[PDB]
């Protein structure tokens, strides 16, 4: 529910985080807190994986509409920074993170998504960065998050066009890195959180930040400059 | 013909150019004078997008041959300065910029199509950097336009090995976006360009800019140094 | 066998060099003084392009893991330094290098098919670094090879997750360009050299230095610093 957005799930050797606002999962600041507050869970109880998953509507329409139109200039770049920050977490975490895309991903949602080390859609979900389509240059923390996952024709079109993709593009373009059947989109996220479960920790926390540092950086740099976006 | 090698044509939110040499549509001289001339004629008409063509044989077999084998230095270096320029142009336009490949297009042409933010192509056009094969190492300039659209690989084998590409091999290489039949390429084109031209066009400059800069920078000075490569 | 792991042989205008140690052509010591008087016995005879295959039973199974597991750090440090200096080698090999990936390629065996200008494989052939699977972070060396091939999706996955590739999906990814049927694995790379042969030397030479320059400073920084990953 809107109030209550997220559910905390232990499964054995993985945690579920499920966003679920009964909307569209919106990345305002109440979801953004639960979020944290979810992934601080998984920090105590140290799980070997995490998912996590939208609803049966979307993965995340993201950022909360209301709050960027709303006149009030610093909620939304405090909403914007606190996104962006959760997006660093996500793609920094000692565990191997897995993404149940369970609808469409727009804009933060999209940028969401590509913060998961593995990435599960269905054939009809969209996932897109629209924010040109609708009169917003894309933010610098965005497009580093875009460029690390994105072929560079696919970067390319994926910002300056607004292109939408989906199935067999998205997975092509590397929006995602696995296409499953809606009715098991969650369970195979899952099977293979469990999967990389088994890894070792320490070697795969450690490799996953040498093989994003840079990204990392830049995302940082994203983030501690987004008010300068605007001037402020 | 050879002596008038570009046509402009406007159509409602577009502009059309398109060009035919009679031949191969050489980019020599006269050719780039002509294109940089309709495109200040899309400059003048703050068209909403570009369209760029080729013939019926060709989109294009690159740099003049005459002008490269005369034993000329100068002209030369001039025409291969004035042709990056171009791409350069290409790459920054403030408008949707969409390739209606109509035919081959062969080193320089392969490089000018890789300047269009959309680039259609039917599946049995040849789109190479053949320079390697006939005894040219490939200049800075142009393989910084590469590396802004072919995925590591392709990257790879296009430049070191002259590799050719076409239809689903250069869709998936990043040489172009999207495959069309040959009576409908130049249609499609059109049709998204169309679509390009509703996004908001502020937005969509600048995220370019953003998307392309450090490329945009290192094609700059690939430019600048182009002499300097054949020791001038 | 064991004691002669590598035949070289010339036919024309290729050299082909073939790794068979009667087991899994582990990257020891007496295997990279074989790889590397191959290819001087190649500098030697001055050929058009080298071909480079495995055994029936895989490519590579990469390092000696006696070696590895032996509790004497120094050969180990000394056998991984001469590995990566031979993908050094080959990367930058001023003729066209052709990889038959005649089985598995694992490891450092996966690094090293990374080295050839051209791949060919089979669709069964499993292609991993398996590192972080087994508990080894990836040395700095072995991620830079992956990241001038790898689209940014597939070394992300490559990497962190250990991920297997095969096929279709190592073409997609950049594991290798060419699928062929087992038997003609080795023919097919043969027939490539011979093509490549045909290119211009000097400007693939000239060019593909250009189109690695950085890669090879980076893991040529990582071949130097390899004692220092363990604090040696
Ligand atoms: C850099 C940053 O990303 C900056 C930005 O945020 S730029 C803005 C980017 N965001 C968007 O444009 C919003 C994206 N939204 C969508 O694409 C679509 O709504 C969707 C695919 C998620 C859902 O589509 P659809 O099912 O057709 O629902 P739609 O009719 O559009 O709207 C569903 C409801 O949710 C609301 N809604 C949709 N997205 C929302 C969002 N991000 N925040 C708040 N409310 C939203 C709608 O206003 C409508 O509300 P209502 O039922 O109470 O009227
Ligand atoms: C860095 C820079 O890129 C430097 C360089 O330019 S390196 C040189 C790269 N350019 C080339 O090698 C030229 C590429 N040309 C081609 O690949 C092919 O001609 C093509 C695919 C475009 C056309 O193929 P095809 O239809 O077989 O025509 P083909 O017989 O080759 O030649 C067509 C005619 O155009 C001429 N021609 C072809 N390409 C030309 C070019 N770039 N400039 C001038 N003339 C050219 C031919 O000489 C022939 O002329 P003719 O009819 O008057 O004799
Ligand atoms: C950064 C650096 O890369 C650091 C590292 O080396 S980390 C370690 C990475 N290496 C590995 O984990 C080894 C990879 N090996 C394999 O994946 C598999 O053995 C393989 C696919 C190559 C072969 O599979 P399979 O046919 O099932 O054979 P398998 O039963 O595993 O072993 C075959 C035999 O070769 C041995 N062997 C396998 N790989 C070896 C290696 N790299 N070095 C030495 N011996 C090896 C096995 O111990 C066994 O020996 P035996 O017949 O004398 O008992």
């Amino acid at each position: 529910s809107m109030s209550d957005p997220v559910s905390y799930t232990r499964k054995d050797s993985i945690a579920v985080i499920s966003m679920d606002d009964g909307k569209v999962n919106a990345l305002g600041p109440a979801m953004q807190q639960a979020l944290n507050a979810a992934i601080d869970n998984a920090d105590r109880d140290d799980v070997g994986a995490l998912v996590i998953t939208g609803n049966g509507r979307v993965f995340s329409g993201g950022f909360d509409l209301k709050i960027l139109t709303s006149g009030e200039v610093q909620p939304a770049i405090d909403m914007l920074r606190g996104g962006f920050e959760l997006a660093y977490r996500l793609l920094s975490y000692p565990k191997p993170v897995v993404m149940a895309c369970t609808g469409h991903a727009i804009a933060m949602g999209a940028f969401l998504l590509s913060c998961g080390d593995h990435r599960v859609a269905a054939h009809a979900y969209n996932i897109q960065a629209n924010e040109v389509a609708i009169g917003m240059t894309i933010p610098y923390a965005a497009l580093e998050i875009m460029k690390l996952r994105l072929t560079r024709s696919a970067y390319q079109q994926a910002t300056g066009l607004a292109k939408t993709f989906f199935g067999e593009t998205a997975l092509a373009a590397g929006f995602i890195d696995e296409i499953a059947l809606p009715e098991v989109v969650v369970s195979r996220a899952e099977e293979a959180a469990r999967e990389f479960a088994g890894l070792n920790q320490h070697a795969h926390a450690a490799t996953k930040l040498r093989s994003r540092a840079d990204a990392l950086t830049a995302i940082r740099a994203g983030i501690d400059g987004i008010a300068a976006e605007f001037g402020l």
